[PDB]
């Protein structure tokens, strides 16, 4: 099961919930019997995505430890999706912007309780090089370092077998894929068709909010005649008409090395 992100997540958090004392990593890795590399990655995120009054701390020589509050609920992997964090990331995915004090009641909290909450979006978006503005709430960075986090966000809080987006079917995303397949002769692997469906779901959306991708100064020399690029772009024509949206050669660029950069084998 631990090469399924959210279900190893859920372990580590039952493993440090199972006693308060701290754990080392080798302990840690010893009861998952494997994922020794991972695990303070895995912490890193969980840390973010707790209940408000649940707390991780990381100490050298000491390893992790969760500090618990109250009654306790079951840890299930809907925790992820029902944190604060996560709440208000999905909120700030859309152009309008609100005040903080909007925010707190569309959530349904006090605005105590979202200050907390910020910090912890924060810390988050620091990872992928992107930062919080409040005046006011919006998400800052590069537009493709944008859907690189939220791509993270959305496979790491979902089971592989969920489909998250709402407005948009998932047979159809499937099935540009699957033509997708057919016209370059490969068989995309399992994982990476999930990465790809997501990243698709994810421009289209931010496409239809009005965000432009814009490539680094690298790719404006990509070969826009290779064969492979001159397939994809044909096939998402077919995607800007049913979806309404217009995708620009940086689009379709990224969406090539996207492709690219996934596990597939050739098909004969």
């Amino acid at each position: 099961a631990m090469e399924k992100d959210i279900k190893r997540q859920i372990q580590i958090l039952e493993i440090i919930t199972s006693e308060e004392k701290w754990f080392t990593t080798i302990e840690i890795s010893k009861i998952l019997r494997c994922c020794n590399k991972t695990i303070m990655k895995d912490i890193s995120f969980i840390k973010d995505f707790l209940p408000e009054d649940w707390h991780i701390k990381i100490k050298k020589g000491k390893g992790v430890r969760i500090y618990l509050p109250k009654h306790r609920n079951e840890i299930t992997f809907l925790l992820f999706r029902e944190s604060l964090t996560f709440r208000i990331l999905q909120h700030l995915f859309e152009r309008e912007t609100k005040t903080i004090a909007t925010l707190a009641e569309r959530l349904y909290i006090q605005v105590p309780s979202i200050l907390p909450a910020l910090k912890r979006v924060e810390n988050y978006l620091k990872k992928f090089g992107l930062k919080l503005r409040k005046k006011p709430l919006r998400l800052e960075g590069d537009e493709v370092r944008i859907m690189i986090m939220y791509l993270d966000l959305y496979l790491k809080s979902y089971n592989d077998t969920e489909w998250p987006f709402e407005k948009l079917k998932k047979e159809v995303i499937f099935q540009y894929l699957g033509t997708l397949e057919e016209s370059l002769g490969i068989s995309l692997h399992v994982v990476s068709k999930r990465h790809l469906s997501f990243f698709i779901a994810i421009l289209l959306k931010r496409k239809q909010q009005g965000y432009k991708v814009q490539l680094n100064r690298k790719f404006l020399y990509f070969n826009t005649e290779t064969p492979d690029y001159v397939k994809i772009g044909r096939i998402f024509e077919k995607l800007e008409r049913e979806f309404g949206v217009s995708l620009t050669v940086q689009d379709k660029i990224l969406l090539t090395i996207s492709i690219k950069s996934s596990k597939y084998v050739y098909k004969d």
